[PDB]
């Protein structure tokens, strides 16, 4: 657990650092990469310092996924033809739609688990993504011409 705990941060780290790198359409990656340092620091908090219940590891399993399943995404967008053909093939242009509602979902779950079994404090603010998705979209596809 405490493996899987610190896999996490480090790949958190690692995403916010590549969507800061990221040359083109940099309103979404840089979103990306702040709304992911966000949710690894309470993590790291946590980790500065209990058996986690199955519905636990499952989920941190889930948020590690959806972590691997961006830093793909990040990879994959990094190079330019890769977004024209996604963007052209898009309706809305939004480059990390599906990543970023599975994170949202799981985060939700992860964090009042991470609350109830370890501990981990109730936070003044909770961690809009959507609308805020498509302004940084609109913004995006701008740029891109
Ligand atoms: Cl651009």
């Amino acid at each position: 657990p405490g493996e899987n705990l610190k896999h996490i941060i480090t790949l958190g780290q690692v995403i916010h650092k590549r969507c800061e790198e990221m040359k083109y359409c940099k309103k979404q990656c840089r979103r990306l990469g702040h709304r992911v340092l966000g949710l690894i620091k309470p993590l790291e908090m946590l980790q500065d310092q209990s058996v986690p219940s199955e519905k636990l590891t499952t989920a941190m399993n889930r948020f590690k996924a959806a972590l691997e399943e961006a830093n793909g995404e990040i990879e994959k967008f990094s190079n330019r033809s890769n977004i024209c053909r996604f963007l052209t093939a898009s309706q809305d242009k939004i480059l990390f739609k599906d990543v970023n509602r599975k994170l949202s979902d799981v985060w939700k779950e992860l964090s009042l688990l991470l609350q109830v079994e370890q501990r981990m404090p109730v936070s003044p603010i909770s961690q809009s993504w959507a609308q805020e998705d498509q302004q940084d979209a609109d913004e995006d596809r701008r740029a891109f011409q």
